[PDB]
């Protein structure tokens, strides 16, 4: 169980770019996932990010997404500052390879100090656009 808490997961990116876009894949399974926010940043040090980079995603235009079981969603289009072999971190809040688990909504949180580290939880990929 996870919800209504925020995971900031952080992932390796080898393909740079000025317009990217987020895939999203229900890998834990069984019960549907709601994305209350999901916000995309650039990684400092540890789980700690950098909200002037960081750009909130929306999805059909709507910011709020649920994803049923075996279902796969991207995110729309947005400008990001990408680069060959950089660090990248998306945290998404819930409700009702290194990831940080936070209790309640965490979306505007750089430090994310007192994070657990788990063992993944949620697809995520950067992908191309139109």
């Amino acid at each position: 169980g996870l919800a209504q808490n925020t995971l900031r997961q952080i992932i390796k990116v080898s393909l740079g770019g000025k317009q990217i876009r987020m895939r999203f894949s229900n890998l834990f399974s069984d019960q549907p996932a709601v994305l209350k926010s999901v916000s995309v940043a650039n990684v400092t040090e540890a789980p700690a990010v950098d909200i002037k980079t960081q750009k909130i995603l929306s999805f059909k235009g709507s910011p709020q997404v649920t994803l049923g079981a075996d279902e796969v969603m991207y995110s729309d289009a947005f400008d990001f500052e990408l680069q060959p072999g950089q660090l990248l971190a998306i945290t998404i809040h819930y409700g009702e390879t290194t990831s940080y688990i936070l209790q309640g909504d965490h979306i505007n949180n750089e430090s994310f100090a007192g994070a657990v580290k788990t063992d993944s939880i949620m697809g995520v990929d950067i992908s191309s656009v139109k």
